């Protein structure tokens, strides 16, 4: 009824994962149901939480997958990684190096 759920809710859904899952959140209803994942979506990433782990909307522009709020492991295949984000070309100050993609 919840799956991989510590604690669940009628309505709610699931509100405590199993150790080893991903909470995350989407609408049932006007409500917010929650459930337990193996992994996460796509355009989500990883949060590892001292009570559970969650899944979270990655909110970098050009980024192929996120490591945190501010900081994107991979960018979109051609494209400049600066400062956590994905880049165009290089800002003012910095350019790429020997087939990175790495403003400097």
């Amino acid at each position: 009824i919840c799956k991989g759920c510590l604690s669940c809710s009628k309505d709610n859904g699931c509100l405590r994962c199993q150790p080893k899952l991903f909470f995350y959140l989407r609408r049932e209803g006007m409500r917010q149901y929650g459930e337990c994942l193996q992994s996460c979506p796509p355009g989500y990433y990883g949060v590892r939480g001292p009570d559970m782990n969650r899944c979270s909307r990655c909110r970098i522009e050009n980024c192929d997958s996120c490591f945190s709020r501010d900081f994107c492991i991979k960018c979109k295949s051609g494209f400049y990684s600066h400062k956590g984000q994905c880049f165009e070309e290089c800002p003012e100050g910095f350019a790429p190096l020997d087939d990175t993609m790495v403003c400097v």
